[PDB]
């Protein structure tokens, strides 16, 4: 009968599915480091800099 | 996301403005000196003077 075919097929578009499920999160945790790292340390590199004050000879 | 930019932006300007305020006020202090010393030393120059009194010869 056409039950058992189905159960059978089932079980093979749950396991799929999963797969491109894992494929998202693992892809948006790599970025989310990258994205972070790159804001802080664009933040330092605008802000910090060097004066001369005077400059003096003998 | 365009609050992002424009905070990154604003730490530039405010540092650019500082510049330009430090110029103005380190050239003025640069001519205080010179216009006070100037004036003084023209005050004394014009009121200073020697005369001669009498001349004698032997």
């Amino acid at each position: 009968e056409t039950g058992i075919g189905t159960l059978i097929i089932f079980i093979a578009m749950v396991l799929v599915a999963a797969v491109a499920a894992t494929v998202l999160i693992n892809t948006a945790g790599s970025l989310q480091q990258r994205a972070t790292s790159t804001g802080s340390q664009t933040t330092n590199q605008v802000s910090t800099g060097l004066i001369v004050q005077s400059i003096y000879g003998m």
